[PDB]
């Protein structure tokens, strides 16, 4: 039970100890914060998943986390945020997806320059976005990652002579979809691939491993991760998306994140907020189609912009239903503990 | 008499009456709230106009209004707002323009699935936008409609195999405009067609009906709806827009809305405030051009985004002219009643 | 010293004097407010710069400045802001860049109609944007200009029969860049050309004049203008931009504005804050490429949107370091005097 949730005991114990280990704690908590987890073991496990996918991306992820963390220290950011990993997770993503969307292949070592540079912007985006969003008691989610990646990918683009990005072009014809070819086996693989694509990973073992890491911290988060991935799959089929897009988990990652967020993490989990999480996840998946189409016209991927905009929208919803309750940000940990706080004062 | 303005007395009467009839009334107010009117008779007249245009569009509007009203109830939204029609007007438009912008033409029954889905969205957009805009005492206008429409039409796009939208492409050459051919009687028809296009109707008779539906509530609103359409035409000629576009009322619907909003509804009506409505109306017509061009690159229509942004812009204007007064949201009804509050304390 | 900084002695003296001479003053201070300077001599110097570049662009600038200042008066806007020149600078840019981005060339007199119209929007954009941004004590910078320009240029486009804009298309192939041809002298000349490009002037003399106009008001502002422009050049090189783009100052004008803003104008000037301006200026140049690439898709230029977004982004940054201090809007003048307030608060 010491390796579960928050790992609040371990961190209080670490407070006494060498700073380099304390730092490694933060980097690991930073990696896990992508899926709203603050748990170093979960972090190590996720690293394994990233290494199984592609050690090059894993490395670019780690450089990101470390560089961003150093930068928050440099700029005197809130230390409680840094120890929770809140200053590492955006750049984890920036490092990984900068490598995914690079046209130069694995171990193009120069990539480490712009990865380090874009990772330094992550605490600047976070603080600035917090100055606005904390006024409505909202989180910044991965807006810093998504701004950083959109900025970097459009600044370079596919024709940059140093750091060309992969070419992305809008849909320009009706895809032929032959429904008798739809495959149960591939759809089932799509569920964990959807969770894997939260870190831009299409290996179903990696998504399997990520589900494992979440389970360790909070089974309620694990459940909503899987359900959101499923609802994304359903949304894709409902709009007749090419099957291979659904198979590659492209319909599932934004949905999965949205479902975790609303399903107990930033809303207290009741039956009502569980239904709300199902709605948000479907909504998020459709916004993903929308953002993908539109950002393809300017040669950009959607990233997790859909998850960010969808979820902020649902958190801004007010209701006279007392069973739908927004967590105070200063109180957000994980669903099982969140629900206790809510039950105490309802 | 009792069928004028806001029908306060009929509203007070209905409160004891059957649930089903009160619901009919919320829906009809929902319909009229597109033009800032809360009047069930105006609602009936507008509905007649929609049936004169295209009964398919009328049906989708009505479904939209009903689903949204029901979703606001399901989500325990504010009753005053529901009864006033404020939870139906966005989805009225969502239904109509999803039909207007469908490439599958009339009585494509499948369209009822995404219309309902997107109508369920409108209370969530309204509530989230309120949480932000109410902090400046601003209304959401048709931002929920325009967000839903934009999301829907880019998520599907012209190449969706299930729900293709109408193809929209950017301007790629100088249009040839033959000035001698300009028809005076055609510009005169453009005025009521501009008003018809508020509900995506290009039939001049339907335009006049809407003008009449508005008249019944408020003559001042009617006058500004007409002036706004006119100014749009003038802006269109000033930029050498193709005649066919002016004639189909595409330069007049946003203008018309902006003019009504500023000309007595959201600003107290004075002559200074009347001049401000004219300026806003012109500015809106021009922002319409801008948004149309830019959104066309991604295959989207402007919708009423230009009305929403311009009017919000003009409502955030501050002045040390005491005759330019912004109405408290809580005191906004229609220009004749608004004006009494201004005379009392300004 | 009477023609230094804010020229607040002259301003007080002018108060008693004929309304029209005062007006010329506000107009001249409108011109210099593009670079956050409130100084009529600076404004005249900058005006001379514009004439050196292209008198037709100079004319459209002044017309914009006048129409906007008049519109601010008409709409009963704050007098304080009008006499400081905060109601003329956005339309100065509006006018200049509407001429630069017109496909019709010099002395196309009809251009004066939409220049005037778009200049009247500038006080409206300013007031509306203030109503939002003043809640975080943020200034509007040149968002009114950039909104008005983006609206105008996209409402017309390259294929408007009356007012075609210049055709802008996105990059569609890898540029060929010959590194042995790189010229130190041209790169050195790009520094003042970058400052020139703040008012859309590619003439290195003009940009040299602009640096002089700034220096007259504030040497610290002049220094950061030069530094901001330089870091723009480094950014361009770091992404292998075509040399001619670097040479024409296209990587330096956003950078330069950001570096002046953060380097003592909107942030108190310190060690840390200087470093922060270097960081902001680099970031801003990268955002310039991003915004130019993306906006070219819809046929629009970046204007100074990058400067506006980056600088607002860095002023929304909070820190537990007391040497990184944000100036209250009501106390902002120029670095030299801003620093006094800082040491005294
Ligand atoms: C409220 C008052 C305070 C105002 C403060 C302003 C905040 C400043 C943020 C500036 C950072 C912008 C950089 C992000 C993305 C861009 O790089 C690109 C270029 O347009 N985006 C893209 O082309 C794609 C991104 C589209 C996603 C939608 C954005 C909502
Ligand atoms: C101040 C703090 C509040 C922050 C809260 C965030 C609010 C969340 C709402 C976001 C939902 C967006 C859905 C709307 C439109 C999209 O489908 C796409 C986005 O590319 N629109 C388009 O493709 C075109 C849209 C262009 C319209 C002009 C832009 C205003
Ligand atoms: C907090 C609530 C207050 C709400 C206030 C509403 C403010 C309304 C402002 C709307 C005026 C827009 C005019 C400017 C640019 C447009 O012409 C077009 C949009 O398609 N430009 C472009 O497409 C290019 C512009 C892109 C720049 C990126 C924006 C960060
Ligand atoms: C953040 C600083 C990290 C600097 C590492 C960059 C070193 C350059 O690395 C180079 O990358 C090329 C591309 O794959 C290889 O072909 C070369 O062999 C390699 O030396
Ligand atoms: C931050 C500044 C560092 C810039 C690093 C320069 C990267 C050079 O990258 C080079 O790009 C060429 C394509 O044009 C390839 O042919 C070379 O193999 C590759 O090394
Ligand atoms: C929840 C989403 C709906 C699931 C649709 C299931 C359609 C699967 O279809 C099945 O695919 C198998 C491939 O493994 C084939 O062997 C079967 O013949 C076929 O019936
Ligand atoms: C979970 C939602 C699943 C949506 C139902 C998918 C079944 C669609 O049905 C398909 O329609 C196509 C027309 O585009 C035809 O070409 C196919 O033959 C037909 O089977
Ligand atoms: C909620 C999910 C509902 C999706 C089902 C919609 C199926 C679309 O229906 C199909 O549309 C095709 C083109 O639009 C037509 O060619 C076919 O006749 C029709 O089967
Ligand atoms: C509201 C203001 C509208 C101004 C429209 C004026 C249009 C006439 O203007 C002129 O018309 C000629 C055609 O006879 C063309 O040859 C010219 O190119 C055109 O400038
Ligand atoms: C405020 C509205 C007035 C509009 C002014 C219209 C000016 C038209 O200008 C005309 O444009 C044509 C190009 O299409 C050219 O053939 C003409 O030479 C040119 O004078
Ligand atoms: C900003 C720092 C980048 C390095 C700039 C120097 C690179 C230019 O290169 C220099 O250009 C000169 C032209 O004036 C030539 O005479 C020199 O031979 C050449 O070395
Ligand atoms: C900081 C003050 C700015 C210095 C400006 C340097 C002006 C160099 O300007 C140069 O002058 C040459 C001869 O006149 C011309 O042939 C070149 O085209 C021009 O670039
Ligand atoms: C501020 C950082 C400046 C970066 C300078 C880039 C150094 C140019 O590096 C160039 O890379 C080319 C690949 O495109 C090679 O073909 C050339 O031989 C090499 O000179
Ligand atoms: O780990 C370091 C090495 O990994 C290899 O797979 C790459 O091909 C080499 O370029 C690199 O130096
Ligand atoms: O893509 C559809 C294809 O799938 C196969 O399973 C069928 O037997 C082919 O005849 C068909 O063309
Ligand atoms: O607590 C979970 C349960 O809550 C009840 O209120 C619902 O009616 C059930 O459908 C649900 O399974
Ligand atoms: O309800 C109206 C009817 O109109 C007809 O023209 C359509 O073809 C039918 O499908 C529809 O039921
Ligand atoms: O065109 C719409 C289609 O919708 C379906 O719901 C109906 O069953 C079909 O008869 C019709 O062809
Ligand atoms: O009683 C009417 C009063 O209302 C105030 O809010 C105004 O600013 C006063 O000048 C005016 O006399
Ligand atoms: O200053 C305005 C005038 O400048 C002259 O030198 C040109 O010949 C004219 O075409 C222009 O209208
Ligand atoms: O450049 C076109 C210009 O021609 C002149 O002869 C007219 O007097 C100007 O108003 C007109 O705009």
């Amino acid at each position: 039970g010491y390796i579960t949730g928050d790992m609040k005991e371990f961190a209080n114990w670490l407070k006494d100890k060498p700073q380099a280990l304390q730092f490694v704690d933060w980097v690991l908590r930073g990696i896990s914060q992508v899926v709203f987890v603050s748990n170093p073991i979960s972090g190590i496990l996720i690293l394994v998943g990233l290494l199984v996918q592609n050690p090059w991306c894993a490395l670019n992820g780690c450089v990101g986390t470390v560089v961003s963390t150093l930068t928050a220290l440099l700029l005197s950011q809130d230390r409680s945020a840094i120890t929770a990993g809140l200053q590492g997770y955006n750049a984890t993503l920036v490092g990984i997806l900068m490598a995914i969307y690079s046209d130069k292949g694995n171990y193009f070592w120069w990539l480490l320059f712009p990865v380090s540079a874009m990772s330094m912007t992550c605490p600047v985006f976070s603080s600035a976005l917090n100055s606005v969003l904390s006024k409505w008691d909202l989180p910044v989610f991965t807006l810093p990652f998504n701004m950083a990646l959109s900025m970097y990918l459009s600044a370079t683009g596919h024709y940059n002579p140093f750091f060309p990005s992969t070419l992305i072009t809008p849909v320009t014809s009706v895809p032929n979809v032959t429904w008798p070819d739809l495959s149960a086996l591939q759809l089932l693989k799509s569920l964990p691939v959807g969770v894997g694509q939260i870190y831009g990973c299409d290996n179903p073992w990696t998504g399997g491993i990520f589900l494992g890491a979440i389970l360790l911290s909070s089974p309620l988060m694990c459940l909503h991760a899987a359900i959101g991935s499923l609802l994304g799959i359903i949304a894709g089929l409902s709009l007749s998306a090419p099957f291979e897009d659904i198979y590659a988990g492209l319909w599932g990652f934004n949905s999965s994140l949205a479902c975790i967020a609303i399903g107990g993490t930033f809303m207290a989990l009741t039956w009502q907020t569980h239904l709300l999480a199902l709605a948000c996840a479907l909504f998020t998946a459709y916004l993903g189609a929308s953002m993908s189409h539109v950002m393809a016209v300017v040669g950009l991927p959607s990233g997790t912009w859909p998850f960010c905009l969808a979820t902020l929208l649902f958190l801004l919803l007010t209701t006279k239903n007392p069973n739908i309750y927004k967590m105070p940000i200063s109180k957000v940990t994980y669903p099982e503990e969140n629900r206790i706080f809510y039950l105490q004062s309802r």
